[PDB]
């Protein structure tokens, strides 16, 4: 088993996502933007298994793996395909409701094992796929809730199902020698504060220690999945820098969080886990699909230096940060930009920047009253309301784009914004 499956392999290109991108390009008036959209279709994005039906619907898990085999044969190089394992019972427990089909009180954990993990593992175990490198991102938006959100009944009730579900998933996947396993561990805007950071290190250490292979059960962690947090905040490199008698991390946008970006956060976690007994062979992934923050939106353009306004902490930080969101918890349908293209080992400790969330796919429908005919479990979330306030802090707008289709469906307007705002800009 490789130290890093992204070294010496080319990323899987999902033809179903790429078809949507190319269709968008053909509907794009601006010839420059259209050529950029066309180029985006050539990059590697992850295949999400977000419900039991995803295993067989359309080309299905087998179909994507067969396609990966074809790309491998054509390229004469190993292909690395990324899969997102995302169907825990009481999924996304801190949200008032989730699109996830399984509930703890309705045999959720048992069905997670028997109808979701087991058939996936049976497919991935097929000797036909032995030559691929298969990366599995384990359960976004799960464990970090057990650090910060246990006051919420759906999270407190989900504790064992999350722990036992994730242990089961990893234990079974570890029986397949070409599967590389990365646990999702949120992003800096969730677990950066000292108490959350230490609580997460404790929690994940306990979860992994209880797996069959202990600290050898996983290959690393991933941050920023489907989020927009920059990998680097180059004009705020020092969270303790004094402006107007106060450190810049005291700004309203950060609320004393010592981590402004995913590189610092991911590497700090990696060192902390190594300190707890994880082998130094662990590596971190960062989802850079939508965190470039080029172009202009939310009343600002990308900064090109520290703010000249040193009159207040907030003025300085707000003029210096590349993350332009109104509030760090604004996760739905943001007017961001595509980030760094997928690339292996960009810094020591980082296995790769990857695109897990596929750019252009919606984070959620933008108003209630509209049922998804193809998924009865998809539901409107107020964080996607373009006319609403953040639920995490109602002083701030959601920043969500209007006219969004249900989660996972192609979102023409956001796709154009994401490409136009790409950083570095897309090279057609
Ligand atoms: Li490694
Ligand atoms: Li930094």
């Amino acid at each position: 088993m490789l130290d890093n499956p992204f070294i010496g392999a080319i990323g899987y290109v999902n033809p179903d996502w790429a078809t949507n991108v190319i269709s968008q390009a053909n509907q794009t008036a601006d010839p420059t933007l259209a050529a950029q959209m066309r180029k985006v279709a050539t990059y590697s994005t992850a295949v999400w298994l977000d419900r039991i039906a995803a295993i067989t619907a359309g080309r299905g898990l087998r179909g994507h793996l067969d396609e990966a085999l074809r790309q491998m044969q054509q390229a004469g190089q190993p292909v690395v395909i990324t899969l997102v394992i995302y169907d825990l019972s009481n999924r996304d427990c801190s949200a008032a409701a989730s699109n996830g089909e399984l509930l703890v009180a309705q045999n959720g954990l048992a069905r997670y094992k028997a109808e979701f993990i087991d058939p996936i593992v049976a497919i991935l175990s097929d000797p036909r796929y032995a030559g691929l490198r298969i990366v599995t991102i384990i359960e976004p938006d799960s464990l970090p809730n057990l650090v910060t959100n246990l006051s919420i009944p759906a999270c407190a009730e989900a504790q064992n199902a999350y722990i036992e579900g994730i242990r089961y998933a990893v234990n079974r996947l570890r029986t397949i020698p070409n599967v590389y396993i990365y646990l999702d561990i949120a992003h800096s805007g969730w677990l950066g504060w000292d108490n959350n950071f230490n609580g997460a290190v404790n929690l994940y250490t306990q979860v992994v220690q209880g797996m069959d292979q202990g600290f050898n059960s996983i290959d690393g962690f991933i941050t920023n999945v489907a989020n927009y947090t920059p990998f680097e905040e180059p004009y705020l490199p020092d969270p303790n820098l004094t402006i107007a008698g106060q450190p810049v991390r005291s700004a309203s946008f950060y609320e004393w969080n010592p981590y402004f970006d995913e590189l610092d956060y991911a590497l700090a976690l990696r060192n902390a886990f190594i300190g707890r007994g994880f082998p130094s062979t662990i590596g971190m992934l960062i989802d850079t699909s939508r965190n470039g923050w080029g172009g202009c939106s939310y009343g600002r353009c990308r900064p090109t230096g520290p703010s000249s306004d040193t009159s207040s902490v907030n003025a300085y930080v707000d003029g210096s940060r590349v993350d332009r969101r109104y509030h760090r918890g604004n996760w739905c349908n943001q007017a961001g930009g595509i980030g760094e293209r997928p690339q292996a080992a960009p810094r020591s400790g980082i296995d790769a920047y990857v695109w897990v969330k596929p750019p252009g796919e919606s984070d959620g429908v933008s108003q209630p009253g509209i049922v998804d005919p193809d998924d009865p479990n998809k539901k409107f979330d107020p964080m996607c309301d373009p006319n609403g306030q953040s639920r995490y802090n109602s002083a701030y707008p959601t920043g969500a784009l209007p006219n969004a289709p249900h989660a996972g469906r192609w979102f023409p307007q956001q796709s154009e914004i994401l490409v136009r705002n790409a950083y570095p800009p897309i090279q057609p």
